């Protein structure tokens, strides 16, 4: 298989879409910034653009537990060096054990360290850090705190090998160890740092010391009980701040040079305002008495931002009370820069959106700007650049700062031959109209949705849609392309709606197929459904695209097609199929043209209704198949799958009705798990779209 130079970008959704949970500031170099998501990979700074720079996307779906980045760690030496702690599940979800990326050009190229056991990216507790550190006196150390009860971890060669640290008490009991925070002061550049503390997710003893450069281990006298460390920062005055949750939360100080611990937590924890952890902390390098802490979860009104600038002695909140149902807020929110995050919907005080957000686990202060401040929420990253107008009486003008972050998981992908040129469905922000690519959408297709997890479009009234979704009735209808939606009065049986949509080439029938139920029909757009009879849970159901009588399904080994517009469905009988499928797909213009993605076992087409199929004996693995404009001269529409073709992961395009096929993608642009929507553009050639699992849309188009 021959390869084609493609040119690769993100489809703009805007502002990330998901959970990032931590941000990690170089202590040296101004304006060095990355960015960690739970499935999203991770990020450097542009700050000419005030934009994200995605920095894993070379790993292919074989490595997708890489894009979940457990810790991450910029070398103060030497500011080229980088280097990530990844993996996404410590289970058996996905094979792969846990790496350590190192990179020498901040993170434009990588090198690995395979260890043996796994990180937990996307696992509880992943805002808790950072796990792993670098040795600020002598930069070939690093120290690793790992899940599971693996313990402390260390490498003294720049991450190239890696040992566990035997004489380290306490693993956990399993979160495991969650921070490592070097005391510079405690050596000379050149030499090992003398003294580290180690945060520990064990409500008995958390906070452990070295003295020795890591020989030995005491746990720190005095230390509070019962809940667990998020974060540890020791400020330049010898403070060790450290955030703690199980809810409820307390903020302690500890005096490094005394011993002594102070109780600074703004809620009293022995008060029953008291019902959140605290989780972010930030503290300002500059001056060591400004810090910040954060909620998690207050859920309403919305979260608490805290600041002191006298080392928590006193707090301020980023809103306060007043004649309730009304609250006086020290801030604004400007969203310009992804505008789906007010939900589109107005809401009832003393709520307001959008929100300062939720699940703020972590909070930065530029090291080397007092007015500058980051925070992560589920959605997004937001921050401000005049933070200190908070002190003098003014207000904090907080906007989106996850320009370039495109995190969401997408689950569904169409590409209407009229109207807009992609319509998705998404996880978290159920989806949207893209009428323009490098163009964020302004909201989601239904606010009170929470994923989208299906869509089709009558190919011969392409303005009509269905969508399907988790969640208020959990299917809706368009009329206009997408841009108003509208629910039926009933559902089609189904225990968390979801599940897969397919609509009549004449919009007249349309079959639902929620999660772990039976496909159901409507001729009446949602009033009343019928169970399509001969099929059952799991079955794979796709439209015929010329004939709105025509639907087809793969059911339990078996292949059906209906020609009562859905209402029944007959065995054909195919005499050669796959065991499974992953998807179906019917050609626009193609009557009986029906292929089938099978994975491993394949990509199989059929001609006749899916009376007999042919697998393709030039494809190895298709996950998705979709099609597009024909290239010119060609009498049929490319087909684009992803899978495996001679022994060659990622995306191919065949011009020739799969006769021959070319690689698109290539080592640099693998994006992870792409197993759930592939389609080409009907109206431009070579264009594809592609639904990613933590890199939101992604497109290619041929490059010059």
């Amino acid at each position: 298989v021959t390869s084609v130079p493609y040119k690769w970008d993100n489809v703009v959704i805007g502002g990330g879409g998901g959970f990032m949970p931590g941000i990690v500031f170089n202590e040296t170099e101004k304006d060095l910034i990355y960015a960690r998501a739970d499935i999203g990979g991770a990020y450097r700074w542009d700050p000419s653009t005030e934009t994200w720079i995605p920095l894993l996307d070379h790993f292919q779906m074989d490595e997708y537990s890489y894009y979940g980045v457990e810790s991450i760690a910029t070398d103060p030496v030497d500011p080229n060096r980088v280097y990530i702690v990844a993996g996404m599940y410590t289970n058996d979800w996905l094979p792969n054990m846990g790496a350590i990326l190192r990179s020498t050009d901040r993170g434009e190229t990588w090198e690995k360290t395979i260890l043996p056991f796994k990180m937990g990216g996307n696992m509880p507790g992943r805002s808790m850090g950072e796990r792993l550190a670098i040795d600020p006196n002598d930069n070939r150390i690093l120290y690793l705190g790992t899940r599971c009860g693996n313990g402390l971890w260390r490498s003294t060669d720049y991450g190239v090998t890696w040992s566990k640290v035997e004489s380290f008490p306490n693993p956990g009991t399993i979160i495991g160890v969650v921070w490592v925070v070097f005391d510079k002061s405690s050596s000379t550049p050149g030499n090992p740092t003398k003294t580290i503390y180690v945060g520990v997710a064990d409500k008995n003893e958390s906070i452990y010391r070295s003295t020795d450069g890591g020989v030995t281990w005491k746990a720190v006298p005095g230390q509070p009980k019962g809940l667990l460390p998020h974060h540890g920062v020791l400020a330049s005055n010898g403070m060790l701040y450290i955030t703690y949750g199980d809810g409820k939360g307390q903020v302690w100080k500890f005096n490094t040079r005394t011993g002594e611990w102070i109780d600074i937590t703004p809620i009293p924890y022995s008060s029953s305002d008291n019902r959140f952890c605290f989780a972010g902390l930030a503290v300002d390098r500059q001056n060591p008495d400004i810090i910040m802490v954060t909620s998690m979860n207050a859920w309403w009104p919305d979260e608490y931002i805290f600041r002191s600038t006298d080392g928590g002695a006193t707090w301020k909140n980023i809103w306060e009370w007043g004649m309730y149902p009304e609250r006086i807020l020290h801030y604004e929110i400007d969203i310009s820069a992804a505008p789906w995050l007010d939900w589109g919907t107005e809401k009832q005080l003393p709520e307001i959106n959008p929100k300062l957000g939720w699940m703020i686990g972590d909070i930065e202060i530029d090291p080397f700007n007092s007015d500058r401040m980051m925070y992560v929420t589920g959605a997004t990253i937001y921050g401000c650049d005049n933070l200190t107008d908070w002190d003098r009486g003014g207000k904090v003008k907080i906007e989106v700062k996850a320009t370039g972050i495109e995190e969401c998981a997408v689950l569904d992908l169409v590409s209407p031959p009229e109207g807009a040129p992609l319509v998705s469905a998404v996880g978290d922000l159920v989806g949207f109209v893209h009428d323009d690519l490098k163009v964020g959408p302004k909201k989601m297709h239904v606010p009170s949705y929470s994923s989208g997890t299906g869509i089709d479009y009558a190919e011969l009234v392409p303005n009509f849609m269905a969508l399907v979704a988790k969640a208020v009735k959990k299917i809706s209808f368009s009329y206009d392309g997408g841009r108003n939606w509208f629910q039926p009065p009933n559902e089609a049986p189904n225990s968390v709606g979801g599940g897969s949509v397919a609509v009549a080439a004449d919009a007249k029938s349309v079959i639902w197929t929620p999660e772990n139920a039976s496909p159901a029909v409507t001729t009446d757009n949602g009033n009343s459904w019928k169970v399509c009879t001969n099929l059952g849970m799991g079955a794979v159901v796709a439209s015929d695209r010329v004939n709105g009588k025509k639907f087809y399904a793969f059911y339990n080994g078996k292949f059906y097609i209906s020609t009562d517009g859905g209402l029944t469905f007959t065995d054909t009988k195919a005499p050669q199929l796959p065991k499974s499928v992953n998807k179906i797909k019917a050609v626009p213009g193609k009557e009986g043209h029906v292929w089938l993605a099978a994975r491993e076992g394949g990509l199989w087409r059929s001609t006749d209704g899916g009376y007999t199929f042919e697998k393709l004996s030039n494809v190895d693995t298709a996950h998705v198949v979709g099609f597009g404009k024909a290239a010119p001269g060609q009498d049929y529409m490319a087909i684009y799958i992803t899978g495996k073709i001679d022994n060659v992961l990622g995306f191919f395009r065949s011009d020739d009705a799969g006769k021959t096929w070319v690689r698109i993608n290539d080592d640099e642009h693998g994006y992870g798990a792409v197993d759930t929507a592939i389609t080409g553009d009907p109206r431009v050639y070579g264009r594809v779209y592609i639904a990613t699992n933590g890199r939101g849309i992604v497109y290619g188009e041929p490059a010059s």
